[PDB]
């Protein structure tokens, strides 16, 4: 039966208004489970060409989910192409969702000594990246970037596959160039409304429905998650991203559900679909050794037995890096590996637990989401 939806991009292709009309059907049965890098890095595949992933090594199907980033699509690419990796995760039903870690436009020439001209140079780079600021054609080129990829990512039948662009994320935080040390609220909703119109009015991106991320809020209010929030007329998908301490987390976990609750009743009230965009132990403790082997069995238990929380479309967690990240190398990942060192610390068990849960979905889970039918 047809529904109807009301997104964004009001001439997105049947398609996209297809995933949109799947996911808010499909989030009031299921979590579908996401992973960054799903295909293309894992400690355990033998190819990163879009057949493999370490979660189908653990539980024998891949992620629903798929995780990319403009690191990945504008130059210089440091995460190399995805192309082929998208098409492959499209021909298998998967939803393609990708985040945002743009260079720094007032600072990308300086690149050098890391994070200098990246995402993590905190130099303010917002007010002066809008139009009339100097360094608004550096924004613009990435823009295009995005847009020219967006619109020649076709399937085998020459029609272009949907994805969930996650625009300016974390931007609670003060880490990235267009956070909140570096914006007023004003500024860095502009920033957001500016980039949309830019790729879909400018440049005619028509297979992209729009998420917005901040991080977890300690005050769970909707009044801080609106401060910053870019409006219902630039947002399809309303997220948030939120990583813990690997110990003593019950409080953490509490509050996972208290901001995917919030995330869920202002969807429902706005028309959006709610997700937790992204999740984890935080990277220091999994970068030191240490192990929650109970981690996804508490996720999946707290988000279902909330009446809001349970209704997120779908949970992402971070890549898995083949040989981890310097320290030596330090690991790196949030999938247990089949592999004996996750085996040996309960870790392979709690995530293939997670699997086994009624109530996650992975690939084969999810049917039928590109080809329903929708009215605008
Ligand atoms: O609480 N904080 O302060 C906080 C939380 C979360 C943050 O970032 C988010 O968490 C993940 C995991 O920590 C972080 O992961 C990084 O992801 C980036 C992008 O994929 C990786 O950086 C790239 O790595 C490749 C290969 O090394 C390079 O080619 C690229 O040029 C780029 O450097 C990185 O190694 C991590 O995996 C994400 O950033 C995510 F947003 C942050 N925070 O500062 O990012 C802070
Ligand atoms: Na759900
Ligand atoms: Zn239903
Ligand atoms: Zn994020």
């Amino acid at each position: 039966k047809p529904v109807t939806v009301k997104l964004v991009d009001s001439q997105a292709t049947m398609e996209t208004r297809s995933l949109f009309a799947f996911m808010q059907e499909q989030r009031r049965h299921s979590i579908m489970f996401g992973h960054q890098h799903e295909t293309t890095q894992g400690l355990t595949i033998t190819r990163t060409d879009g057949t493999q992933s370490d979660t189908f090594n653990a539980v024998g199907d891949f992620a629903a989910v798929y995780g990319w980033d403009t690191l990945s699509i504008v130059a210089p690419k440091a995460e190399g192409d995805i192309v082929a990796q998208v098409k492959k995760a499209y021909a298998r039903g998967g939803i393609i969702t990708v985040s945002s870690h743009f260079d720094n436009p007032k600072t990308d020439t300086q690149k050098g000594v890391w994070p200098v001209g990246t995402s993590w140079d905190q130099t303010p780079a917002v007010v002066d990246s809008l139009p009339g600021g100097a360094y608004n054609p550096v924004l613009n080129g990435y823009l295009d970037q995005v847009a020219e990829w967006a619109n020649n990512l076709k399937d085998e039948q020459g029609r272009l596959i949907p994805v969930i662009f996650r625009l300016y994320h974390a931007n609670t935080g003060s880490w990235f160039w267009w956070g909140d040390k570096q914006s007023t609220p004003e500024q860095y909703k502009q920033l957001f409304r500016y980039s949309v119109e830019y790729l879909r009015d400018v440049k005619g991106v028509r297979n992209f429905l729009y998420a917005y991320s901040p991080n977890n809020f300690w005050d769970v209010t909707e009044a801080n998650y609106l401060e910053r929030y870019p409006g219902d007329e630039w947002v399809d998908v309303l997220g948030f991203d939120t990583y813990g301490p690997v110990a003593d987390n019950a409080d953490w976990f509490r509050n996972v559900v208290a901001n995917a609750a919030l995330v869920a009743r202002m969807a429902e009230a706005r028309g959006k679909i709610p997700v937790i965009s992204e999740i984890g132990i935080r990277a220091p403790d999994i970068e030191a050794g240490l192990y929650d082997n109970q981690w996804y069995r508490k996720l999946i238990s707290g988000l279902k037995a909330d009446p809001d929380a349970r209704e997120i479309a779908f949970l992402l967690v971070w890549r898995n890096a083949p040989q981890g990240v310097p320290g030596t190398q330090v690991p790196h990942y949030w999938v247990p590996a089949n592999r004996p060192e996750n085996i040996n610390n309960g870790t392979l068990e709690d995530f293939q637990a997670f699997y086994a849960d009624e109530f996650t979905a992975f690939n084969r889970d999810i049917e039928q989401v590109y080809q329903r039918p929708t009215l605008i």
